[PDB]
């Protein structure tokens, strides 16, 4: 078996290796990139998402969010307020104020240190979910907008024609904004380019240990799990690496820096936060080897998670039974 620690890998495709997507994912599944739940690709040198960023402050974050902390250090969770609306450089000059900017640290390990220490003690504001794109349109390789669509995969797959589409997202992050301990929406893959700015670090749970994480969770969050049955698909729960290790959650951490790709795996639990300004273009993708992950997914029906119209087919297709209650949870 390929990985069989289920260590976080990192590939350098070459230029004629990266022209084929599709059979780059499955090559780094070949040796066993999956087993981790998360994957980085540095591209090759000769490639660029766009010329350059110098003009994309115009961009409107129409609903910042502000994500307000409860709990203890490790154990938290956030809400989001929404904020009046934005421009990428009104964003990006509010990261850069005293209020918002990252300390002085020595180094990543230092600044991953203060993000645990004093998260909480902070409601940093987050521009994520944005529709868009900030790659050329004649960027040929990589292009998370060019990408073959979940539903023609599950059609190519399965033979089944579904309504809905896949277009990406653009989050523009500042010092300790946070992306909650989740998996994907019908345990997708993402992928996710870092375009510019300060780095991102990640935390991952290898997909055969992923109930693991579900029972801490549980424990941790009792009054959320008599909630729902999956409540982390609400996307608000963190939890310390110190945690986990108390808890012998087996898990990996790495940092994304500008030029990067990471690629989460189906049922890979993921979490993390920005250094400090950034921006980052995010979507879901799917594989032959996703249909599986997709029909056992776990559902939030509790009403909270409300998501895409596009996860409609796939649970009428892939989890019929389950239908009609999760459609209940969405209406
Ligand atoms: O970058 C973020 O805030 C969150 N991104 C992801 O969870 C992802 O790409 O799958
Ligand atoms: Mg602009
Ligand atoms: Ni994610
Ligand atoms: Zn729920």
């Amino acid at each position: 078996a390929q990985n069989p620690n289920c260590n976080i890998m990192i590939f350098h495709p070459t230029k004629e290796e990266f022209n084929d997507f599709d059979k780059y994912i499955a090559y780094m599944e070949s040796q066993g990139a999956h087993r981790a739940g998360l994957a980085k690709i540095i591209p090759p040198k000769e490639w660029k998402a766009r010329e350059t960023y110098d003009n994309i402050s115009e961009i409107l974050i129409a609903t910042p969010l502000q994500q307000v902390a409860s709990g203890r250090a490790g154990v938290f969770t956030q809400y989001h307020k929404k904020k009046k609306a934005m421009t990428v450089g009104e964003y990006r000059h509010l990261a850069n104020s005293k209020k918002y900017q990252t300390p002085p640290h020595q180094n990543f390990e230092d600044l991953e240190r203060k993000y645990w220490k004093n998260r909480i003690y902070n409601s940093p504001i987050y521009g994520a979910d944005i529709s868009g794109s900030l790659f050329d349109e004649n960027t040929k390789q990589w292009n998370l907008g060019h990408l073959g669509t979940i539903q023609d995969l599950l059609e190519k797959e399965c033979g089944v024609v579904i309504e809905g589409v896949n277009t990406p997202y653009l989050y523009f992050g500042m010092w300790k904004t946070t992306f909650a301990w989740h998996t994907e929406d019908m345990d997708l893959y993402s992928i996710n380019y870092l375009h510019l700015g300060e780095p991102k670090t990640w935390y991952v749970v290898p997909p055969e240990h992923g109930q693991r994480l579900e029972r801490l969770a549980r424990e941790l969050f009792p009054g959320s799990s008599r909630g729902c049955g999956a409540f982390l698909r609400h996307k608000v729960a963190l939890i310390s690496p110190t945690v986990l290790k108390e808890n012998g959650i087996p898990f990996n951490r790495i940092t994304q820096e500008a030029g990067e790709f990471m690629v989460t795996f189906p049922y890979g639990y993921h979490a993390g936060f920005n250094h400090g300004f950034n921006c980052a273009e995010a979507i879901n993708f799917a594989t032959p080897r996703w249909i599986d992950y997709g029909k056992m997914a776990s559902q939030c029906s509790c009403g909270e998670a409300r998501v895409t119209f596009s996860m409609d087919a796939f649970v009428r297709i892939l989890q019929p039974e389950r239908y009609d209650l999760w459609k209940r949870g969405q209406d």
